[PDB]
């Protein structure tokens, strides 16, 4: 008979019911028996008759209801879930929602409808995961999610069950971790999306006024702010960094304060708690500036607070200890050129010492171990828990390593890795703004456009050159010769005096001519032309990335410090802006920030 | 495709 019912209710006539509930009575068969239901899915009758119907108007379902409360099945026969990898998890009331029908909703919750049922099938997974809606997994973040206040009204002040706001899913993320998660930054998603996440937090505050809503982190350990901030997410992030909440009753909960105006000056005191913290937890500038592949990485980093926090953070600290490591740097290298420079040719490692200049370079030496060291156990503390000065310390610790053996091969090591410690000296010119975007540009342009170049070149040139070897006619030390002659005459400098021993030798001088108008007139050039275009596509990116590089090393400096230092270090002051509901003292940290306006 | 104002 199910092909029949489900006929019956796809229709959705009224006069063919008539004549089930005693058929289902006389046979004692209940709703939900295999028979009945579909065997792809398991969808029940319920949900088949909510998914078809006419302007929100079935007219099937109380009969529907009735007759499943006459069996005495309506517990598991109304909120029957889906089964099957696509649509684990639905429920009846998931569908009434996501059809926009208010009446079905409060008609389903009234009889017992689970309200907190969780729908994590894989047609409701984040997109990059393989799905097509993420909504929280839940009736009331579904709601909240398809922008229908009136739903997440009623949802959650309704006599007969009600949805609390604070509820995590299997992946933890509550209402509000899954409103920053569907947003988007078009000007239409984001004027719902703040509207109702600040209803929600209102209300959410209003009903339990001990706890926090955003307090609650997920699986993943973040909060609203820090997802939004990870998930490059602007509008919203933009709107909750600047919350005020001009309610007394709900000011406690508000970001941004008003301190103090005398004419066109107004000074406002922005709250950054969780937006900069000390070692504590996470914090959002450290997951902003860190983490790759951030959608609006540039432009977010543009809000009241942020900027003026770094900028108050590199006049107070930063300047300083920026120039001091560029100083001591530059000097220990100097020793470490120094300690190659008076290596003892004479003789073999290692040498015996038995005079005070022996000991002199044995002091230079000692301090060079010492920086290799210490370079090296940072960044084997940051692989834990700067690959070219991982390159640098391992060289250097090899060199001292094979000195202490005894070979000749330490020298050439040692001389490499003095190479590669004024290689990367360049970098430290990151900080200073003038030359800081330049060296970030030579960089960027070395890595990526640098390596394609260079990978081109290689088989080309090696096979073109075994070519003309083998051209020629009197192998692997004739190779080796020439192919040093043939770079020698790449360079511009030599004679091309080998060629006596060829055959035919106007095709070798056509070779030649081609290969040097290959290497010099079109690869050259092109290498040319590429710097300039990309420097004119990032005109303006210039300054996104000298900011961004000041952010960093910024940072940087600021994580290499202890705890405590921090402590001492950190900025803003201390400001008592309200009593708490018990009436004591909030003393919240705050940084201020001024502005001048002539039309206020 | 997504549509929100649809
Ligand atoms: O130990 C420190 C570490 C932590 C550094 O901070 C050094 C300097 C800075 C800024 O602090 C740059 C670094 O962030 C960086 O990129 C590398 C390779 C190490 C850290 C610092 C000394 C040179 C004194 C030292 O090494
Ligand atoms: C254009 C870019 C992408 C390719 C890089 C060029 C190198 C592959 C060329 C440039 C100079 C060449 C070298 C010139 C001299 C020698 C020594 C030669 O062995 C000898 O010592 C005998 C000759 C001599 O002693 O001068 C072996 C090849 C090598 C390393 C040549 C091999 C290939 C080199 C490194």
């Amino acid at each position: 008979n199910r092909p029949i019912l489900f006929d019956i209710v796809s229709r959705g006539s009224t006069a063919d019911l008539d004549g089930l509930l005693p058929f289902l009575l006389t046979h004692k068969k209940r709703l939900t028996d295999e028979e009945f239901r579909e065997p792809s899915t398991g969808k029940t009758c319920l949900p088949k008759a909510l998914l078809n119907l006419s302007n929100g108007r079935n007219d099937t379902i109380p009969v529907l209801l009735d007759i499943a409360e006459r069996t005495g099945n309506m517990r598991e026969f109304i909120n029957s879930p889906f089964r099957d990898i696509y649509y684990r998890g639905q429920t009846a009331l998931h569908i009434a929602i996501e059809r926009r029908c208010k009446h079905y909703v409060e008609l389903l919750v009234a009889q017992g409808a689970d309200v907190h049922a969780q729908a994590r099938g894989r047609f409701f997974q984040p997109k990059d995961e393989g799905g097509y809606f993420y909504f929280g997994e839940l009736p009331l973040s579904l709601a909240a999610c398809t922008n229908q206040p009136h739903i997440v009204n009623y949802l959650t002040e309704n006599p007969h069950k009600k949805a609390d706001m604070r509820r995590q899913d299997s992946r933890g993320n509550t209402v509000l971790h899954a409103l920053v998660a569907i947003a988007d930054n078009t000007r239409e998603n984001t004027k719902f999306v703040t509207k109702m996440y600040d209803l929600l937090l209102l209300k959410c505050a209003r009903l339990f006024p001990d706890s926090n809503l955003e307090a609650v982190l997920n699986n993943d350990g973040l909060s609203p702010l820090m997802m939004a901030a990870k998930t490059g997410k602007i509008g919203i992030f933009q709107h909750i960094i600047r919350r005020e909440v001009t309610d007394e009753d709900t000011r406690h909960l508000s970001r941004k304060f008003k301190d103090w105006a005398y004419g066109p000056v107004y000074s406002s005191l922005y709250d950054l708690s969780s937006l900069d913290t000390c070692g504590e937890e996470a914090s959002v500038l450290e997951i902003l500036v860190y983490n790759s592949k951030i959608e609006n990485r540039h432009e977010m980093l543009a809000v009241e607070p942020i900027n003026e926090l770094l900028r108050d953070k590199w006049r107070k600290f930063g300047a300083v200890s920026f120039y001091i490591n560029v100083v001591s740097y530059l000097c220990a290298m100097v020793i470490f050129t120094l300690t190659a420079y008076y290596q003892p040719l004479e003789g073999t490692p290692p040498y015996p010492y038995r005079t005070t200049v022996d000991y002199l370079r044995l002091a230079g030496e000692v301090i060079t171990l010492f920086t290799g060291v210490l370079f090296f156990f940072t960044n084997i503390k940051d692989l834990f828990m700067q690959l070219l000065y991982f390159i640098y310390s391992v060289l250097v610790i090899v060199s001292a390593a094979l000195y202490l053996a005894g070979i000749e091969a330490y020298l050439a090591v040692m001389v490499f890795a003095l190479v590669l410690g004024w290689m990367n000296a360049l970098y430290f010119t990151r900080g200073l703004k003038l030359t800081g975007t330049y060296s970030i540009m030579i960089q960027k342009i070395l890595f990526k456009d640098l390596f394609r170049f260079l990978l081109v070149y290689l088989l080309f040139m090696i096979g073109y050159a075994s070519a003309l070897v083998s051209l020629l006619n009197p192998d692997s030390e004739t190779f080796s010769t020439f192919l040093l002659d043939l770079f020698k005459l790449t360079i511009g400098m030599g004679d091309l005096e080998m060629l006596s021993s060829t055959k035919y030798p106007v095709v070798f001088i056509i070779l030649l001519v081609t290969y040097i108008i290959l290497t010099f007139v079109l690869l050259l050039n092109m290498l040319i032309a590429l710097m300039g275009e990309t420097v004119g596509q990032v005109s303006k990116e210039s300054k996104h990335i000298w900011k961004l590089q000041w952010a960093t090393t910024i940072l940087d400096i600021e994580r290499s410090f202890p705890v405590f230092l921090r402590k001492a270090f950190r900025s803003g002051e201390m400001v008592t802006v309200g009593k708490s509901s018990d009436g004591t003292p909030d003393r919240r940290w705050c940084f201020r920030v001024d502005e001048v306006n002539w039309s206020h």
